[PDB]
Formats: structure tokens, sequence, C-alpha cells
């Protein structure tokens, strides 16, 4: 189409439901009901991220924000995708080591309000005002990580696993701020099409890459 970014937009809403494909097939069969919670988990999310990117291809998923004076094109239906998809993702971890239910809620809240400053941050028509929100919202994320990081005897195989998917985790995740603040969102350093590129490329990689390394390791099995 003639926005610049479609293409990314459509490759990612093809990689999306592809991945969501896969999962769905991979996890025919499985009867395990701790290996149940990994696969539905893991496949619900890039179906989430596949409704979402098809939203934003449509057009659907994105709207205009003033802010500096200008009509400032925000693809508001990342935020839904991630307001549900990251405290999954974060859910696959927690479920992974076998988290208290209180660092559970405590990693889901924090997520809750990482997404919906981040959104908030995203819509605010005032220019300065939107790093505000994008320092709240990362100071949820770097809670976050913090918390996978220190806030956790479990089966060797678990350790590797959570440990390797930690690790991915805290790479992409942590590019997720920089972006927003590089690209249209935030100072504009980054054209919009550019952005959307690397968000797709973390958006696979958070969610499609992320499941084929989990649904690959015998860890979600009891
Ligand atoms: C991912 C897989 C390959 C990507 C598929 C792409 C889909 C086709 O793109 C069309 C855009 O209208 C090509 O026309 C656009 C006109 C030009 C043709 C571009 C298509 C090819 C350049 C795409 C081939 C794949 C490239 C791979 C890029 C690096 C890869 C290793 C990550
Ligand atoms: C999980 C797991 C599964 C997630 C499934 C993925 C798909 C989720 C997509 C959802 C997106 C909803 C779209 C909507 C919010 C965006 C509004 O855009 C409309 C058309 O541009 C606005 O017109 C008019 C606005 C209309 C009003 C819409 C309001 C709705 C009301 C429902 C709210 C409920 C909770 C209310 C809280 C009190
Ligand atoms: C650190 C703690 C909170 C920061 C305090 C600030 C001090 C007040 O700032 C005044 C500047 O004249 C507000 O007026 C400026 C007009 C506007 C009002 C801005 C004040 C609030 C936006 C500041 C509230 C804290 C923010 C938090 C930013 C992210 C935080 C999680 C790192
Ligand atoms: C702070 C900036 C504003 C934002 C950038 C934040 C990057 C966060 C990544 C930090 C990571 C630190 C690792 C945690 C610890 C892990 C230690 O494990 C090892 C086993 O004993 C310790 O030895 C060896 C430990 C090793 C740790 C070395 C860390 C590396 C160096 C980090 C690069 C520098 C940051 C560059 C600044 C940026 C603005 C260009
Ligand atoms: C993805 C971007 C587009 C490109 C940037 C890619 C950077 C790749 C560096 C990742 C490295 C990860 C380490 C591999 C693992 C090693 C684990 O060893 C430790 C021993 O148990 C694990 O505990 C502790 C493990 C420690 C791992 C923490 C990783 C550090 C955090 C990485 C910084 C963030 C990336 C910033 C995004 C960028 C666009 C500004
Ligand atoms: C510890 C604190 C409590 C944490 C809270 C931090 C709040 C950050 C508020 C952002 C504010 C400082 C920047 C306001 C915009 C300023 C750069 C430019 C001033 O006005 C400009 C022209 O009149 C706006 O046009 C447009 C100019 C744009 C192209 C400039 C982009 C703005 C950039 C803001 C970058 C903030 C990050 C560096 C924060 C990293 C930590
Ligand atoms: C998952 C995929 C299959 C991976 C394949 C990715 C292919 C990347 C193709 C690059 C293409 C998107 C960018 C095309 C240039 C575009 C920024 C500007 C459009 O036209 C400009 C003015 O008409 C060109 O002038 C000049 C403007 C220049 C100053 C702009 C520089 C271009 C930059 C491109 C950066 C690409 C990296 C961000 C990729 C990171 C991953
Ligand atoms: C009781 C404790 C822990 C601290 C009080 C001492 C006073 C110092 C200020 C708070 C410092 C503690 C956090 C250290 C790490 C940081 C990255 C702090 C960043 C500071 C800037 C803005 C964020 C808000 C703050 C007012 C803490
Ligand atoms: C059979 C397997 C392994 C995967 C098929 C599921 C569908 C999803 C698409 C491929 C995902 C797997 C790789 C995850 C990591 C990444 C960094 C993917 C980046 C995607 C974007 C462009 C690169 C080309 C691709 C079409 C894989
Ligand atoms: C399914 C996709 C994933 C894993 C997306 C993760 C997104 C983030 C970690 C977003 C973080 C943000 C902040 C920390 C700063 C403000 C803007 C955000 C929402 C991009």
């Amino acid at each position: 189409t003639g926005r610049p970014e479609w293409i990314w937009l459509a490759l990612g809403t093809a990689l999306m439901g592809l991945g969501t494909l896969y999962f769905l097939v991979k996890g025919m069969g499985v009867s395990d009901p701790d290996a149940k919670k990994f696969y539905a988990i893991t496949t619900l999310v890039p179906a989430i991220a596949f409704t979402m990117y098809l939203s934003m291809l449509l057009g659907y998923g994105l709207t205009m924000v003033p802010f500096g004076g200008e009509q400032n094109p925000i693809y508001w239906a990342r935020y839904a995708d991630w307001l549900f998809t990251t405290p999954l993702l974060l859910l696959n971890l927690a479920l992974l080591v076998d988290a208290d239910q209180g660092t559970i809620l405590a990693l889901v809240g924090a997520d809750g309000i990482m997404i919906g400053t981040g959104l908030v941050g995203a819509l605010t028509k005032v220019y300065s005002y939107r790093f505000v929100w994008w320092a709240i919202s990362t100071a949820a994320m770097l809670y976050i990580l913090y918390v996978l990081f220190f806030g956790f005897s479990m089966r060797p195989e678990v350790a590797s696993t959570f440990k390797v998917l930690r690790n991915v985790t805290v790479v992409l995740w942590s590019a997720y701020p920089v972006v927003w603040l590089i690209g249209s969102e935030g100072a504009g350093i980054v054209p919009l099409n550019i952005e959307t590129l690397l968000f797709m490329v973390l958006d696979v990689s958070a969610k499609v890459g992320f499941g084929l390394i989990l649904l690959r390791s015998r860890a979600i099995f009891g």
C-alpha cells in the first residue's frame, strides 16, 4: 500500500500468522497439563499479535496524534497487543521458574503499568510530557528486568531454558524503549517505516523466536 511501512506490517502479519499456525499444529496431541500451559501461552501470543499486526496493516490500529504541531501517525494497536502479550510472555517465564503468586502479580502489574504508560505517552499531545511517560514506563520495565534477575533449586532444564529466555527477554525488551525514544513516538530521529521494521523484527523475535526456543525445551513438561 501507500504507507511505506506496510511491507513490514504485512511481513509481520504473515510471520505472526505463520508462527501461530505452526505452534497450533505443534501443540496438537500435547497432553501434559504443564506443557499445555506453555503451548497455550505460546500460541496465543503471536495469535494476538497477528490480529493487531493485521489491524495495523489495514489501518484500523493507526491513529493521528498532534504533537510538535504535527499530525503524528501512532500505531496504537501495538499497545493493545503488548498489553496482553507481554504479561503472557512474562507468565511463561514465571511458570517456568514456578514463581510465587506475589511475584507474578508484581510482574503482570508492573507490565500493565509499562504498557499503559507507554500508551499514554504514545497518545499524549504535549511533546515534553511524552517522555515523562516514557520514563515511568521504562522504570516499570527496569523493575520487571530487576525482578527477572533478582526476584527469583529448580530443575537444571528449567534453569537453563529460563536463563536463555530471560536473556532473550532482557535484550529484546530493552530495545523497545530505545526504538520508541528515537522513533516517531518520541524524538522522531528514526522514521516510522524504519521504526516499524525494527518493532517487527523485535516482535517476531520476542514472540515467535522466543516461543520456538521455549517450545523446543523439555523444560515445559512436568
Ligand atoms: C532510601 C533510599 C533507597 C534512597 C534515598 C536516598 C536519596 C537518593 C535519591 C534516590 C536514589 C535511589 C535510587 C538509585 C538509582 C537511580 C537510577 C536513581 C535515579 C534518580 C533520578 C530520578 C528517579 C527518582 C528518584 C527521586 C529516585
Ligand atoms: C519452523 C520454525 C523454526 C519457525 C516457523 C514459525 C514462523 C515464524 C517466522 C520465523 C521465525 C523464527 C525465527 C525467530 C527469530 C527471528 C529474529 C525472526 C526475524 C523475522 C523477520 C525476517 C527474517 C526471516 C524470516 C521469515 C524468519
Ligand atoms: C510482544 C512484544 C513485546 C515483548 C513487547 C515489549 C515491549 C516493551 C518492553 C515496551 C516498552 C516500552 C517502554 C519501556 C518505554 C515506553 C514505550 C514502550 C511501551 C515501547
